[PDB]
């Protein structure tokens, strides 16, 4: 049964050239000869942070080709504190959706998955279940394997262990949980935050 659009819809998807891996509770997106004097950042969101998909239409662009060049390795680390201390609420559902297509290696789907459910954010919100999740993962490419764990929450477990270890990152780092937060080797960016990718290729 269909729960989003239908099985012939087409979904705008960019082309990236860049691959990824699942470590240390981050989703790490990197050249595939990324220096290895490449600056590490860690960048922390939420999948229902109205500020992460803001700063996402600005900086995403630029970080891809920054990423593409190899000049930066991008560790996404994925939060769920906008839940109010819940373990299944949207940021669990989204995050744990995109974790799972991220498992599979198929980097092409999740960053155009990632960027869908940033910029339908307020659309989704409260009314997406995993279903609806899962169906969008398949139309924009995952496959039939990846979809059914998003169904069944496969990979929920693994985010919510994965959102708490970068919670505790993030208090250890900067303090406080708050989303968008971006460090450049350790050290977090707190002025000019649009311009973080430039001030990461220096």
């Amino acid at each position: 049964k269909a729960h989003q659009a239908n099985k012939y819809a087409d979904y705008d998807k960019e082309s990236v050239s860049f691959t990824g891996s699942v470590t240390d509770s981050a989703i790490v997106l990197k050249a595939v000869n990324a220096k290895k004097d490449a600056k590490k950042i860690d960048f922390y969101e939420d999948f229902s942070c109205p500020h992460c998909a803001e700063l996402g239409e600005v900086t995403d662009g630029p970080m891809t080709k920054a990423i593409e060049n190899g000049d930066i390795v991008v560790n996404l680390r994925i939060l769920n504190f906008l839940d109010r201390d819940g373990d299944d609420g949207n940021s669990t559902k989204a995050g744990a959706a995109a974790l799972a297509v991220a498992q599979s290696g198929d980097w092409e789907t999740y960053w155009n998955y990632r960027a869908l459910l940033m910029k339908e954010q307020k659309n989704i919100y409260g009314k997406w279940g995993d279903n609806d999740f899962a169906d969008v993962a398949k139309s924009l490419g995952a496959s039939d394997e990846v979809t059914q764990k998003i169904r069944e929450g496969g990979a929920k477990e693994d985010f919510r262990k994965f959102a708490e270890a970068n919670s505790k990152k993030l208090e250890k780092d900067g303090g406080s949980v708050s989303s968008p937060r971006v460090f450049i080797d350790g050290k977090e960016v707190k002025n000019g935050i649009e311009t973080w990718v430039e001030q990461a290729t220096s």
